[PDB]
């Protein structure tokens, strides 16, 4: 697997031991061969788990998530961020991506960068995932048999007709299509006397610990838990539905759907259970079919925005990883920014915590990071609502204004927490 100019897809079925058994073997061999190696973990939670699997081995943990060399370990997003910034990144001879199905824009971009370096003959790479891009198998092998049942799954509060949900006496991981939908289901379950933990992208690294430290009956989670999150559960309830960010008329981003998940997403959701060879009969209840909803999904356009701004060699631009390259229609290099606008782009995404697409619109317009006039001078149909009335903030000048951004990205106000963060941004508070 370790030879140069080779990209290996390590696609053992879920729970087969890719992360805990195969990975340390790979690391020991890479150290013996003096290969400069990067290990890419999807989340800080997984990075901390990897330190336990890699205990003893000389690995530099480039994250504060690990309380503790020619092997570096960092998060997917950190790798892509460092490539975008002036910071020097080693030309790693061996690039290991764990949970390489992650569809975050930074993860897609990292796969494009790594796979291009391999294609140029400069490096080796190992992509670890049970569900490579394009998988059509929602029901892969597992360590113990799974009971699969197609069934109508509630997506709103319910009173009758779903007794099977609450009659269960084990622990359930329930994949919902959005934070707001999960809030409603959570409230309904809590009213029925269940103890519920909710997880989403921005709360995961913090709230996941409650699944170890607290008694719980349900974990209500968005698709973030598709990325190596381990639960001691015996049932998965899968709405089989997700929101799809879509760029409309090249001018705005909406959150379309909910709509079907990909086969890979469904397989990863189901793959939370059936992982213990000593506990057969975990249950997977699924509420819809699968479809290729990554086609036209904004994350792959946003990956091209990132990759267009990563230096590879002179003027060349890395391509997306071939199996996922057709999921976006874009002109190669069309998002490349000059030095100063690229710095603004990066700052809008990191400190600004704006979605990639929105950060690009602002930076490519020549706006500097601290200049928030664009948050207020949009068209009337770009007005953002809070509790059914136009949302308002005090500008950094002390004037109360309606939030009406020049470019509208639905992800800045899809839940209360997102809106709170964007209001603070519009006010100049970060
Ligand atoms: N902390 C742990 N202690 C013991 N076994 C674990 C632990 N975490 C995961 N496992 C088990 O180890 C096996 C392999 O896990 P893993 O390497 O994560 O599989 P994969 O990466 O192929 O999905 C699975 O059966 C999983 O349930
Ligand atoms: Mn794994």
């Amino acid at each position: 697997m370790l030879k140069k100019k080779q990209l290996t897809v390590l696609d053992l079925h879920p729970g087969a031991g890719k992360t805990r058994r195969v990975l340390p073997e790979i690391v020991r061999e890479a150290i013996k061969k003096r290969l400069r190696t990067v290990i890419l973990a999807p989340t800080r939670v997984v990075a901390a788990e990897m330190e336990e699997a890699l205990r003893g081995l000389p690995v530099r943990y480039m994250t504060t998530a690990v309380n503790v060399e020619i092997v570096d370990l960092m998060c997917h997003a950190t790798f892509t961020s460092r490539l975008l910034q002036p910071i020097r990144v080693p030309n790693y001879n061996l690039n290991i991506m764990d949970e390489a199905h992650f569809t975050d824009p930074s993860s897609i971009a990292a796969r494009g960068y790594i796979s291009t370096r391999v294609e140029m003959g400069e490096a080796a790479a190992i992509f670890m995932t049970a569900t490579p891009p394009g998988t059509r198998d929602a029901f892969p092998d597992s360590n113990s048999p799974i009971m699969d049942t197609e069934v109508e799954v509630p997506e709103r509060a319910w009173s009758s007709g779903f007794d099977w949900v609450t009659d269960h006496s084990g622990k359930t991981v329930w994949f919902v299509p959005s934070v707001r939908n999960g809030n409603e289901i959570a409230a309904c379950l809590t009213k029925a006397g269940k103890r519920v933990i909710q997880l989403s992208r921005k709360t995961f690294e913090t709230e996941f610990q409650k699944t170890k430290n607290q008694e719980w009956d349900f974990v209500i989670t968005t698709d973030i838990s598709e990325m190596g999150a381990n639960f001691k559960a015996d049932r998965v309830i899968d709405s089989r539905r997700c929101l799809k960010p879509v760029i409309l008329d090249g001018e705005r981003v909406i959150l379309a759907g909910p709509m079907p998940v990909t086969h890979a997403s469904a397989a990863q959701r189901r793959g939370r259970i059936g992982r213990n060879p000593n506990k057969p009969g975990d249950e997977y209840m699924y509420g819809g079919g699968c479809a290729e909803t990554d086609e036209g999904h904004a994350h792959w356009l946003e990956a091209r925005m990132l990759l267009d701004n990563i230096y590879l060699q002179d003027g060349l631009i890395a391509s997306l990883y071939r199996p996922e390259a057709d999921k976006v229609a874009a002109i190669e290099g069309e998002f490349k920014l000059r030095t100063e606008q690229r710095k603004t782009f990066v700052e809008l995404m990191k400190r600004g915590d704006l979605p990639v697409w929105l950060a690009y619109q602002v930076a490519s317009a020549g706006i500097t990071y601290t200049d928030r006039r664009w948050c207020f001078d949009g068209t009337t149909n770009n007005t953002i609502m809070e509790d059914s009335v136009p949302a308002e903030v005090w500008t950094k000048y002390g004037e109360k204004r309606v939030l009406k951004p020049r470019w509208m990205d639905a992800r800045v106000c899809s839940d209360h927490a997102a809106l709170k963060s964007f209001k603070e941004f519009a006010a100049g508070k970060r």
